[PDB]
């Protein structure tokens, strides 16, 4: 039974929020599999907890999501290196980091749009995961290689990012609620319109970490387990220097 969380992170977008860092297709079968291989960077924590999706607060362990990116196989994500880190500089026993992962693979934005089922399941977990007393923090979003392929998703990418973040602020009734976004690093496409958008979105209380020269998979899509070490502990650094 752990004790509950105060501290709550919202943590979605696509599959490199999900998490893919050491799923290989074994050679000897075809199956993916996660090689399970965790940095200490990801280690658990008795006060770093995740909600599953049947809403209970547990023990968090990579990977986050195999209970919610349902259907596909999950690795390493940013999620714990984040926490750890985050918990690791406040030096507060009292403490508890909860992470709420609602991200899925293969998504486009539009897929997020406000009353989607994506969208809805995000909001829904979020307030569910209050219900403890915790406080939101901050959503940490990584998403967008689905935007790259088509010309209209990639101009219109900015736009609707802006209104994704409007949408959620409004949802849960926190106007000054802190967003993270990550620039992606790969898609291929027109993967230097989706990351213009990215980077060059000026909102309050938004910040972009830029996810480029972290290192890919052999599918040249995924980030590996050691760029998602990378990305959390990039993602720690912009929440607690621009929001604590």
């Amino acid at each position: 039974s752990p004790i509950p969380p105060n501290q709550i992170f919202i943590l979605s977008g696509q599959s490199n929020m999900a998490g893919r860092g050491g799923v290989f297709k074994d050679h000897h079968n075809n199956r993916w599999v996660w090689d399970k291989i965790l940095p200490p960077e990801c280690a658990p924590n008795s006060s770093i907890l995740r909600l599953s999706a049947d809403l209970r607060w547990e023990e968090a362990h990579e990977p986050l999501h195999v209970d919610i990116d349902t259907g596909k196989v999950c690795g390493v994500g940013p999620g714990m290196a984040f926490a750890n880190a985050v918990k690791n500089r406040l030096e507060t026993d009292s403490a508890v980091i909860g992470l709420v992962p609602c991200a899925s693979g293969g998504t486009a934005i539009k897929e997020w749009e406000r009353g989607s089922h994506l969208y809805e399941r995000m909001v829904k977990r979020t307030e569910e995961s209050r219900k403890c007393g915790g406080e939101i923090k901050a959503v940490l979003w990584y998403q967008g290689e689905s935007d790259v392929l088509d010309i209209h998703d990639a101009e219109s990418y900015g736009n609707n990012m802006d209104r994704l973040i409007k949408n959620l602020r409004h949802d849960l009734n926190l106007p000054s609620l802190p967003i993270i976004q990550v620039a992606i690093a790969s898609g291929g496409g027109y993967i230097d319109k989706v990351r213009e958008a990215q980077l060059g979105l000026k909102l309050s209380n938004v910040v972009c970490v830029d996810a480029k020269g972290l290192p890919l998979k052999s599918d040249n899509l995924h980030l590996t387990t050691e760029a998602q070490v990378q990305l959390g502990l990039s993602l720690a650094q912009a929440y607690l220097s621009n929001f604590c």
